[PDB]
Order: structure tokens, then C-alpha cells, then sequence
């Protein structure tokens, strides 16, 4: 009903404050995002942009203010979408990441068992084995792209395990997720073909339905239930009939794959980029390997794989000396908050023994705090544990290529030369 090409981004000092548009999906790639958000934090921490390709929106850029917006779901709704823009027509799917309580609470309870700490503990052998195997497969006499060989490879195996997806088809979960999460209308991503998105959403719905029916058929034949989400959903009375609720069914399954896809991937890659910019931290790590758990938090803080989550004001809200109007879109820029010097001293430095590194907001805060935070930290810890066993040095031999997006902060190309230890 009713009615992106890259260009050089100018110095933020050349702009009136009302003309700063941080929805530009090239701000991260071009390294301008730090100066743009710092100007916002300093002089417009609750900022209204009237004109953007996504329409008007508020930017909330200070750590303390983002906490308030994220935790106050009675003032700022997560519905109906948490990306800055809109999904293409015909591709809206309800996910509980874009739902307020109580309904958010009910839907998250039906899937949260898949990351139960007892289950993650039991899967450590498999994760570490996969993490050992891919690392042993990497060449040490020539450089290679770390993104497909390591980050995406380990991420895709993990996603397959989570759903018991056919392993040989796991590349499909990632390709579908990338196209869906990289919609030009939603995040300024490079996917602008609505035809391919319609084909993906149909292949994906058909694939999840086949997986559901194959699993119930295997369970009816006596196969013991497992750790995966489908086994868990078919073991609980509330969700044993979830296929008869297609919106809930597709919504929960797509959220799990999109939630863990480029987040895990870009956190695996981003640690190497941070180490490259701050090489003394790798010597500190080698001499004190017990720093790995805290370093994982510092990698996640420094990388902030998801730059923001978006809300809609449910009423007029006074915040930062401004009046957010009912209905306005409000963007909580985690990428800015994690660089806020009011919260972190020396915020742009990668400091692996930073004592308050675990207080980052890359997972958000409030009822929507990332459900897979422990799963992500676990894979990242194991990754660096297995790196230290094998490699005395790691070299980035080319400027990393960063992904076009205002939402995902990640890398498509990371060329790495490995040096084994003695
Ligand atoms: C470093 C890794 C990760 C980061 C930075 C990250 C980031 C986030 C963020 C920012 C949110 C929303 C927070 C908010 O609105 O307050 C979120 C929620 C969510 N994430 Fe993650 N994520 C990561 C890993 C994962 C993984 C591995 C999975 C799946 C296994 C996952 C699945 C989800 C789900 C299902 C939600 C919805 C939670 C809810 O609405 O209650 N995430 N994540």
C-alpha cells in the first residue's frame, strides 16, 4: 500500500552536525566511523538525522545512554525490526530479537536450551577437534584468505551442528543468511536483488520443513534425541507441533542461523586484525596464555561485530537534552558505546588484559542480550588456544577488505601468512 555506490567520505569537520549520516554503509570500510561517532558522542549524543536512504532516525552513541534505551523496553520497542531500514517486501519474518516481552520471553524460552551450558560443555571436544583440524590444514609456506578458510569454515560447521543441518549443505545456511542479512534496504548491504531473496526464502523454508520432517521421522524410527534445536523443539510439548505455526517456525530457525553467522565469523577474523594493529598484545598473550578468556572479551569489545540494534519509541522520551517523538526510529550504536571514553580508558586501544573488557555492550543489555554469547566466547577461546599451540607468528600481508554494511562490522578478505613454532 502507498507510494548504494561507494564515494569518498569527507572529513567529519566539513559537516554541519545535522548533516552527519552514520547510516552510510561504507563508514566502517573507509575508517571514518571512529571520527563520525566521536563527534556525535561529543556534541550530539542523541542525534536526529532527517534525511537518509532509510528515512529519518535517531542515533544514540554514548555507552550510558545506550544502556538506558536497551534496558527500557517499556519505552523503546524492539518491534517490528531491529535493523536500521526495512526488509524487502515479502521477506518480513518475525524473530524474537524484534519482539517485546512478554512474547519475546516465551519465544526465547523455546530455543534457549540449544545453548544450555551443559550442552556447550559436552561439545567442546567437537569444536576443538574442528578447530585443530582446520588450523592444521592451513598452508604455512604461502598466504591465504583467513575468512573462508577459518572464520567461515568453523562458523558453518557450528551452525550445522546447532540445527543438525545436512553437513554437506551447511554452505547453504551461510549463503542464505548472508543474502537475507545483507539486504540493501535493511543494512545498506550489497544484496539488492529481490528475486534472489525470494528464491532464498523459499529454498530456506522448504529446507527447514524437510529437515523437520526428516528429524521427526528419524525420532519415530528410534533415533535418540540430540543437542540440536530441532531435537529440542520436538522434545517439548509446547513446540512439538511448531511446524503448524509457520511464522514461529521459520522465524526461530532463521534467527538462530543469522544470529550466529557473521557475528562468529567476524569475531574470529577481527582478533587477528586487532593483533595486527597492536602487535605487543600477541607477545603478552604468548607469555601469559591464561589471558585468553579476557582477551576474547576485548576482541568482542574492539570488533563489535554488530554495530547497532534499532528500536522504536513507544512514546515521547526525553534523552540527552532532546525529545525523541513517539514512532521515531532509535539506533543504539554499540560500535560507538564500546569506544566511549566515559566508559573505557584508551577506548581505541586493543588491550587484552583490560580489566573491564567484559563490560562491553557488543552483546547488548536488557532482555535481548545475546543468547549465543557463551557459545561465541567458547569458540573464540578454543580458536586462540589452538592457535597458540601451533603458530609462533601471524602476519597480515595485505590491507583487510571490510564488508559494505552499516550493521555487520566485518571482513571479506584477510590475507594471512602463518609461521609455525619450533
Ligand atoms: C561475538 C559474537 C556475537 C555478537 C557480537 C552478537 C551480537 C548480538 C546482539 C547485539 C544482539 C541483540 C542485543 C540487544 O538487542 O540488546 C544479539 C542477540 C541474539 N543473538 Fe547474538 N551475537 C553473537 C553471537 C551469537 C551466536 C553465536 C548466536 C547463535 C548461536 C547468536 C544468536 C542470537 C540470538 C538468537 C539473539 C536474540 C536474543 C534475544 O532477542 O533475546 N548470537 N546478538
Amino acid at each position: 500500500f502507498g507510494p548504494f555506490v561507494e564515494t569518498p567520505i569527507p572529513d567529519v569537520n566539513t559537516l554541519a552536525l545535522e548533516d552527519i549520516d552514520v547510516s552510510n554503509p561504507f563508514l566502517y570500510r573507509q575508517g571514518q566511523w571512529r571520527a563520525y561517532f566521536k563527534r556525535l558522542r561529543d556534541e550530539a549524543p542523541v542525534h536526529y538525522q532527517k534525511n537518509s536512504p532509510f528515512g529519518p532516525f535517531w542515533s544514540v552513541t554514548r555507552f550510558e545512554d545506550i544502556l538506558f534505551v536497551d534496558k527500557s523496553h517499556d519505552l523503546f520497542s524492539a518491534e517490528p525490526q531491529i535493523i536500521l531500514g526495512d526488509p524487502p517486501e515479502g521477506l518480513s519474518v518475525e524473530m524474537f530479537i524484534a519482539m517485546d516481552p512478554p512474547k519475546h520471553d516465551v519465544q526465547r524460552s523455546s530455543v534457549q536450551g540449544v545453548v544450555a551450558p551443559k550442552n556447550l560443555k559436552e561439545m567442546e571436544g567437537l569444536i576443538r577437534s574442528r578447530t585443530g583440524d582446520v588450523l592444521d590444514s592451513l598452508p604455512t609456506d604461502k598466504p591465504f584468505n583467513w575468512v573462508p578458510a577459518v572464520s567461515k569454515e568453523l562458523t558453518g560447521r557450528m551452525l550445522a551442528t546447532l540445527l543438525d543441518f545436512p553437513y554437506e549443505e551447511r554452505h547453504k545456511l551461510v549463503e542464505w543468511s548472508d543474502r537475507m542479512a545483507g539486504a540493501a534496504s535493511a543494512t545498506g548491504g550489497e544484496f539488492a536483488d529481490e528475486n534472489a531473496m525470494f528464491d532464498d526464502a523459499a529454498d530456506m523454508a522448504r529446507s527447514f520443513s524437510r529437515l523437520w520432517r526428516d528429524k521427526e521421522a528419524r525420532r519415530a524410527a528410534g533415533e535418540e534425541p540430540g543437542f540440536d534445536l530441532i531435537s529440542l523443539l520436538q522434545s517439548n510439548k509446547e513446540t512439538k507441533d511448531l511446524i503448524n505455526r509457520p511464522m514461529e517456525f521459520i522465524g526461530n530457525l532463521t534467527l538462530l542461523i543469522v544470529g550466529g553467522n557473521d557475528t562468529t565469523r567476524n569475531s574470529m577474523s577481527g582478533g587477528l586484525v586487532a593483533m595486527n594493529e597492536f602487535p605487543r598484545e600477541f607477545e603478552k598473550l604468548k607469555a601469559k596464555p591464561e589471558l585468553i578468556p579476557n582477551m576474547v572479551s576485548e576482541i568482542i569489545r574492539w570488533q563489535t561485530p554488530l554495530a547497532y540494534m534499532r528500536r522504536i519509541a513507544k512514546q515521547d522520551v526525553e534523552l540527552g537534552g532532546q525529545t525523541i517523538k513517539k514512532g521515531d526510529r532509535v539506533v543504539m550504536w554499540y560500535a560507538s558505546g564500546n569506544r566511549d571514553e566515559r566508559k573505557f580508558d584508551n577506548p581505541d586501544q586493543f588491550i587484552i588484559d583490560r580489566k573491564d573488557a567484559r563490560n562491553h555492550m557488543s552483546f547488548g543489555y536488557g532482555v535481548h542480550r545475546c543468547m549465543g554469547n557463551r557459545l561465541a566466547e567458547l569458540q573464540l577461546r578454543i580458536l586462540w588456544e589452538e592457535i597458540l599451540k601451533r603458530f609462533d607468528n601471524i602476519e597480515v600481508v595485505e590491507e583487510p577488505e571490510r564488508v559494505q554494511s552499516n550493521f555487520a562490522r566485518g571482513y571479506s578478505r584477510l590475507m594471512v601468512k602463518l609461521t609455525p613454532n619450533s
